[PDB]
């Protein structure tokens, strides 16, 4: 229930799992999708305090938030993110996801 994916550093997608494609639902459409514009509004403000963790520590612990796919239906994700380094700079943004229901989703949202 878990897939990788690999984003640039404003979290614009730049490669996904076949597995998360098939989750998600969207190759063509993968690259003309920026960051935060298909995040829940209720999240939006979470998942950026994430980011700026991972810019500013090197790691983003699970977090939990819902994320919308082509058929407009919401999908409740726990991602861990990591970065890739190109001579000590920070180059790519690595995330490790994981599928969740909506209870999971919900119970994990109640943690934070
Ligand atoms: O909306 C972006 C896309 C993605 C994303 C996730 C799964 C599939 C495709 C894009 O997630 C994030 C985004 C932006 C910031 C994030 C911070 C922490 C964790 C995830 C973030």
């Amino acid at each position: 229930n878990m897939f990788k994916s690999k984003h640039k550093l404003d979290f614009s997608l730049v490669s996904m799992d076949q597995r998360g494609k098939h989750i998600l639902g969207y190759d063509a459409e993968l690259v003309n999708m920026g960051g935060y514009d298909l995040v829940h509004y209720d999240d939006l403000a979470y998942v950026a305090s994430a980011h700026q963790e991972l810019l500013k520590t090197g790691a983003s612990g699970m977090i939990a938030y819902r994320y919308q796919k082509k058929d407009g239906e919401w999908q409740w994700l726990q991602t861990s993110s990591r970065l890739v380094y190109k001579n000590s700079k920070p180059d790519f943004v690595i995330c490790t996801h994981r599928q969740l229901m909506d209870e999971e989703g919900h119970d994990l949202l109640g943690k934070r």
